[PDB]
């Protein structure tokens, strides 16, 4: 029951995530760096593929560049979900580049933070989500109307909508005995948004940790 526009729309977030992917990614100083060598490297893999999804070039230049400053961490942490390894607990970020939670740590993240991105993790597990899902997911994140410094949150809002509802009707063939999956995917959505949160935070005790975040992080997260 996807209607062929529904179809065509996640054939082209699902290929635009492969297509993005394949082209980004083919002391404590050093763990710090190479971290954040990881961060610029996704910036440019999320500015890549918002540019492919469809409505987002419609957008005002300002308005595409607010949606993305928001969006970047919420999507990183989706990204790291999807990477999450169960049996060793572990984020592959790429192949053997493997983050425990004490890597995490020694790069310069608290517990505080670290801890809820490892539950996030196995909650998003536990969801079993597809490369659809996942895509329509970070379709629906990127067009929040609620972002800081939207200018058109009417226009923003209007482009969700479409990606929500495709959602809906993807979930509902996926997994027709399971009417709660859509909503508790949309609830990742909220803890997303927690976990901004206690990122910005990290940001800020960075300063009198003894870290500087390099000038394309420093644009996006330094506030
Ligand atoms: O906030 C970040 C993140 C994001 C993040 C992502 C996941 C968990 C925690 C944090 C960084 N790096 C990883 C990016 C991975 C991007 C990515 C995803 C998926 C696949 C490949 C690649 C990073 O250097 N900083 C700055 C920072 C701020 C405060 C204290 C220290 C450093």
């Amino acid at each position: 029951q996807l209607t062929a526009a529904q179809e065509l729309m996640i054939q082209q977030l699902v290929a635009a995530q492969l297509q993005c992917n394949k082209r980004s990614f083919s002391a404590r100083q050093q763990r710090f760096a190479h971290f954040t060598e990881l961060a610029i490297i996704s910036v440019q893999e999320i500015v890549d593929f918002a540019k492919q999804v469809p409505g987002f070039l419609q957008l005002g230049r300002e308005d595409q560049i607010a949606l993305l400053k928001a969006s970047t961490i919420e999507i990183m942490l989706l990204e790291t979900a999807r990477r999450y390894n169960h049996e060793t607990e572990c984020i592959t970020f790429l192949k053997d580049f493997t983050y425990s939670k004490d890597d995490f740590h020694r790069a310069g993240l608290q517990v505080e933070f670290i801890n809820p991105i490892f539950e996030f993790s196995r909650a998003m597990r536990r969801l079993g989500l597809d490369d659809a899902e996942y895509a329509l997911l970070i379709a629906i994140n990127i067009f929040s109307a609620d972002r800081p410094n939207v200018q058109e949150p009417g226009r923003v809002e209007a482009l969700q909508q479409p990606y929500v509802e495709a959602l809906l009707s993807y979930t509902r063939i996926k997994r027709p005995q399971d009417q709660l999956r859509f909503p508790r995917m949309l609830m990742k959505l909220v803890s997303l948004r927690t976990l901004s949160s206690v990122h910005s935070e990290q940001v800020f005790a960075l300063r009198l940790q003894d870290k500087k975040l390099p000038p394309l992080l420093s644009e996006i997260w330094d506030v």
